[PDB]
């Protein structure tokens, strides 16, 4: 099969791929696996194909930083394509070109600074939920499982943020606006069915025209009418939505579906993620009780008497800024950032065809021994602002870099901490027997752990 | 396009077909008017084509007779397929020749009358479930939905009559055996996935090798741990379950994902359908109320003191067993037979190439002048025992006729009758405003209300 | 289906489409009946739906300059895909962007006036044979057909005047460079293969990956080798082979599979069409005897004593210029010029979504009668030196406008012209009985004779 | 992938098959290459995949007989599916079941002795014309290549015993009616385009609708017309075109199109096969002297002063026969055969699952040391009529066996007999310098040599 020159020719090293299949045999262990491994026996770039789509990893940070801030606009503006999209098309983390350039715009000061200082109270009442739901747990001593109950608190924040509905999801798992929005999940690019999409990507044109979709028919087709309806019930009579709604009131405004796929893309983008990030952290601190300790007493001392988090006292707070950066080190859930290269070009020395697709191995340089000690330990002072100066950004990427960055950055961060500092105000997290230590992540698509954590919750009452 | 001269050259009349479209363009006012228009309009027989698939519509009572039994083994004996099925390509009324021969032989002593007979206990237990549900919403008078209220009702029924669970589906409706369930709908075969489904039937097998299955994929899922979850639990420590695990104990005997299917059949099958037709039952009565008296009467007749029914005082039954069946002619939810025709033939006198399907109009026959005085009134007496000999069997078919009929019939009306006979015993149902009269039929793929049947409920206290 | 509302949405008229189909059933009569039935039922725009492919047709001239010239480069750059096209993607008439632009500049200055003069000894030596040819067949009173005379005319210009080999293909219809050349016909967009790729475009992409092509794998394999063959003869030890070799010695040079698809594609742009046009103007000169005397008279006038041409006497001849135009009038071959709006633009007051396929229905507006009188009769005096200032050159497009226009033009010209003086200056051509007057033209998807044209030719001697 | 499992759950041996590929990967040396390999290290039955179609290879001698003859009609029907065919369905190669049975009869008389004996003056005296045309390669001195010389000679023996027409195809080499039979090649089914067929099976369905065949569609319409101008010229004013028309004067006759198709698979049958077996024949004489020199004296025994064969003559010589059967021994075209189990079954004590592709591989058994010595070397005497005893009917299988062997067995021995006799009995026939010893076969899908086959003509004058 053609095109599996591409490598060879241009002198490019990587495993010899398959008739058809390309390399994917190889992600039987996983993309972080892959990666390092690669990195590995290759070096600083390598090749390989998925199915027939030439994939070029690349490693230097100078090579990096020009995929991702300097030739964005002209080289390198699309990820790829993954499957039958229907209309969420539209949404800015899928659109491609100038439709990206307009949509990147109108929704860029939905995420400053502060519109984000304003949607702080709304984030902390959930907080709040959080611990009375926690103490529940902790007052009839049975392990937790945090994925269930930061799902809720996820959950949670993001109804509130995006369209005011006000649940306590935990205890309310049943309502319809709890029941939609759980099925809104991270793709698991190894399943069956993406794999398929990989080998025979011919077939993303038939099911398009079937309306079959990634994004399941249903919890978009929910969401659509009860966007329309929150949307007229609030016209006329501090949410995404509303910022969306006003922002409708570059250029050509935002349309309708246009605002619901942002809605919907800002769910999905939220309540994984922030679940599975803040697992990971609790992890960490419940293996390493000294930095647990450390970070309480930090707290503490910005927030006396379990006085409540404000915008302003949480980016005081440096050694949980520490801690969270260390973890999303660890585990940066995105694996790779992905760009679609658009026209023949040479940067930094190496000529790149167009359509091949560049790639940033995030997890395997998170961990690469050339730029961190003891990759695999977790040592949160390697963030301490003396050390945080000796960092190449474009080594540390949890949210990528440059114009396609994640624009939910400030959010993420500020919802994850208002949710640990309030938990730790209340609450120790001890390893129970149960607890998978040390932590194996999952061999699948996703970075996510092979066995959900548990952990031994304690009043510091 | 060809074939499409096929029944040009027979010598057979239908309309005219467009290339690649067939005739699916005169399913825009759905299957029953589309049918009816054409026995009118062409008479006893007369060929359409879904797409490519050429479909022979038939009427002659002998002819029918000819495909439905004396040819059925030899030549008439499954079914068109519809679209991608995973492993349901096992199920018994899927599966075809002697994989199906097979199957309905293992299957049948399940549903005798002496097995049905053991059953009735437990369907009666959830009609009084029922009544107490229907007692709180008459309490409270606010017209109540039928769908929901039978609907929780059959849910009730099958959960019990297939596996033993015992859930209040109307009080527990978010019970994770209750939400997966409530997910096995009929099929829409006109909404866009089927239309596009027989444009493009070569699209079928595509689906096929990427696992995607019209039974959700997770439903299936949830059931076939759910099953060897009870089978292991009872495996060792009266329902479907185990009458089918007492058979694995023709020939070949039940191979355990070939038990999985037909339990989740049964479920497809029964729930959508008595929900169904008990609204249509109650609609009838309610907007003809001498009729509701009357069986009324019958029922405190055989049963005076609210006397709970058995299997021989509803067999006693002959006017609820009219009420029944009269409105089974109104609406045959299943609308045709079809069977494929695997040989060429000849029946009755006239050719029938390999291939072809051969299609009977349940609803068009049903209301056919010729054979009913004023079709489309609700008369009951049509099947007194006086006039039920003037009533051919082979136009009157709501189950179908012959080996491929419906092998629940016997359950279907023994359970729709208990739920009558219950709420008769302590109800009167009385139209509201908000009622559609007359009831106008979906103009889709499935025979149900364009709006759905809203009635007032009374106690006869 | 969708997207069938668009042009309802934009208040744009036209026949209403049919789910999946769009209007192709009214490409029953051809491209060329539909373009006037729309033009006359609709007016000055319409718009109508390729399957799914929205088609917005236009007929103001100076919104044709817009599309064809101002905005070519900036909105409407491309054609529109039409199949499987294998290696063929590299052809300057199929390539896209800046791969179309940088392969139009590699090619220009091979088609320069300079560069044409030096060819005309070449094409000039087979007009000599073509009347050889058909002296055999004048002296020999039998009706000719000239698709066939002119045919190996067409190709004996094309083998010599694109790689220098030399033949008689008329009478070596055998010889393997001969055989394959044959099989570059015009293909009919109307044919069931065409149609179905229509309605089902996105199976172009499941015969690219099966290396499945519309130009015949044969074909091209033979050529391509050929092609390797003379390169390697040539080097080392005045045909467009040569002259693309001197280039190969924008940027970026020519590939070697590069040069092996521009040979195919000019030898496919000329053959079916050259032969096609001069079979078009004989049959008018046949038809309208005082035209065919008037040209032969200036034939003389300028070349006495059958005095060969010139490229320079043969631009001298503006009664000739004449002749060829008219009937490129009222034949032009390609019908419609179309171009794809790579973006949403507003051009001339209208708004022009993103994907749409901008068409000018070239066939129906050289036949508007708001333009041309009498535009179906064979004039040739609205060319005249007089007459030809009110002609727009944005409704006569024989060979499309702006910088996406036909590079062939020149050449094509300059051909057709060589051997038309030659044949007239040696036989007069009258019509026999078994020609086809009026002449009727094809309703498939080319623009061809119904029936092939037949004449009685005649030695001057 | 799923059903890779099959043969390890049955127990059954073969090479582990990668996800969609199967094993196809290991036929990167061919079939016969991979059979042998198969055989000797897996034993007496394996498995494997062609994609996703489980094979299951045998080789025990009564085990086929029960596969090919005792249950052929019952369950051993059909061969595989192998790639769109159109209406070539209805040849009867390619048809199944009732049909191909049907169609099978009304052939049968077509290949009896009584009309084979009949045939035997035409086939003779495209021996001659043979002649002559090697006399001229043989009076100047040139080596020549055996299948273009056989290929016109088994050209004219088709052309003539099926239509009557009588081309001299090595001089008439283009003709309208020899260039389209010669594009009637056999079919690499390790080509891109049948890979892609076993990989994506599920496209064949695509290519139906769109009329794409691997019979080229031109020349299908060239013959199907040649057939009913040549049916129209004969009706009304000895080959097997009059033998089929006098044979639609089982049941149901012979339609029109079945007629046209059974034509077309004898030329495809016919053409390439004696050509190549002629090939291998005259390479082993050529190799083997002695031999050579042995048949010719047999053959100027019977036949003395060069007389010309006739068919009890031919029966009569049986070193000839021992020369034809060893090589098709050591060559037998087919490779292998195979049947399609369309029920589940159990035969000698071996469970069968319905679908799989019961496969008996030829070539490798011809060359089994269990049941030949020395199988690589060329020895007649295997067959003399004192060790044709020895040899298991099921073992030795280049007609394949029972009720759906090849139907032109007879006449394709004859056929190249006669071919045979009167080249030896004019012509010695010796290695070239440029002759390939030993004769490589081609890794391709195909049995035929890697290097066509070249050598010395000698004038017994
Ligand atoms: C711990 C939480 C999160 C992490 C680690 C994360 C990580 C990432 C990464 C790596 C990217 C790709 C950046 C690139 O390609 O350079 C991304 C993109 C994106 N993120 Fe997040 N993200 C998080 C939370 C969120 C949240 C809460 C939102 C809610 C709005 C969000 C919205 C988006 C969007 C819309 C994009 C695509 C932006 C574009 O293409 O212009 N993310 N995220
Ligand atoms: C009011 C209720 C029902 C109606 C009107 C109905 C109607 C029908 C009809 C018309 C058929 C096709 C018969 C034929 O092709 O001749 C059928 C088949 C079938 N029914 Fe029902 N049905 C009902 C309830 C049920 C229930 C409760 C079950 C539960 C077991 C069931 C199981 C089946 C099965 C398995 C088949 C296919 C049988 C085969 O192919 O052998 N049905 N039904
Ligand atoms: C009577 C003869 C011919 C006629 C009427 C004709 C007409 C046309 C037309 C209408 C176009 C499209 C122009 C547009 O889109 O604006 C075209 C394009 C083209 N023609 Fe011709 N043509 C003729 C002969 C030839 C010949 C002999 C060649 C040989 C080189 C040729 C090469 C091309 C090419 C390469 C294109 C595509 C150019 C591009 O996309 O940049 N044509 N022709
Ligand atoms: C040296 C010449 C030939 C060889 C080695 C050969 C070999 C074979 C083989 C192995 C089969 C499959 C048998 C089986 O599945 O058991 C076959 C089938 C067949 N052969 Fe030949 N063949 C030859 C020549 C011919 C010729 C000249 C014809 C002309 C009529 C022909 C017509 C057929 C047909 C029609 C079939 C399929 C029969 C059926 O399925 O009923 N073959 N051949």
């Amino acid at each position: 099969t053609h095109s599996h020159g591409l490598f060879k020719k241009l002198g490019i090293p990587g495993p010899t791929p398959l008739p058809f299949l390309g390399n994917i045999l190889s992600y039987h262990k996983g993309f972080c696996m892959f990666d390092m491994e690669c990195h590995k026996k290759y070096g600083k770039v390598w090749g390989f194909y998925d199915g027939q789509q030439p994939v070029l990893a690349i490693t230097d940070p100078d090579m990096i930083k020009t995929v991702l801030v300097k030739e964005c606009y002209s080289v390198f503006t699309n990820r790829r394509p993954f499957g039958p999209v229907g209309f969420m098309k539209s949404a800015i983390s899928i659109a491609e070109d100038e439709e990206w350039k307009r949509l990147r715009s109108l929704l860029s000061p939905t995420f400053t600074s502060g519109k984000l200082k304003e949607m702080v109270p709304i984030i902390a009442q959930y907080g709040d939920v959080l611990v009375r739901n926690l103490r529940r747990e902790a007052e009839t001593g049975k392990p937790v499982t945090l994925k269930d109950v930061f799902g809720a608190y996820s959950m949670d924040v993001i109804t509130s943020t995006s369209f005011g509905v006000n649940i306590d999801s935990l205890n309310n798992p049943q309502d319809p606006f709890v029941e939609n929005t759980k099925k809104l999940l991270r793709f698991d690019f190894l399943d069956p069915f993406f794999l398929s999409i990989t080998v025979f990507p011919f077939l993303i044109p038939i099911l398009e025209v079937l309306n079959i979709c990634v994004f399941p028919r249903e919890v978009t087709n929910f969401l659509r009418k009860s966007v329309k309806r929150m949307k007229e019930s609030r016209l006329e009579d501090v949410d995404f939505l509303q910022l969306m709604i006003d922002s409708q009131n570059s250029h050509k405004a935002l349309s309708d579906l246009e605002l619901v796929a942002q809605s919907i893309i800002f769910i999905f983008a939220g309540y994984e993620t922030t679940s599975s990030v803040l697992s990971f952290i609790m992890y960490e601190l419940a293996t390493h009780p000294d930095v647990q300790q450390k970070l309480q007493e930090e707290i503490d001392a910005v927030l006396p008497n379990k006085a409540p988090p404000t915008y302003d006292t949480v980016l005081q707070m440096e050694y949980l800024d520490m801690v969270v950066n260390e973890t999303l080190r660890l585990f940066p859930i995105a694996m790779r950032l992905e760009r679609v290269c658009k026209k023949d070009v040479e940067i930094n020395g190496m000529f790149i065809p167009k359509g091949v697709v560049v790639m940033i191995p995030s997890y395997a340089l998170h961990r690469d021994p050339k730029y961190w000690t003891e990759p695999e330990k977790f040592l949160p002072e390697r963030f301490s602002k003396k050390n945080k100066d000796n960092i190449d950004p474009y080594i540390y990427t949890p949210f990528g870099s440059g114009p396609r960055n994640c624009i939910g950055m400030r959010f993420a961060l500020m919802n994850m901490k208002l949710a640990l500092i309030r938990v730790l105000q209340n609450f120790s997290f001890k390893p129970c027997k149960e607890t998978q230590i040390p932590l194996k992540l999952s061999l699948g698509g996703l970075l996510q752990p092979e066995k959900p954590v548990v952990l031994k919750v304690e009043s510091r009452d």
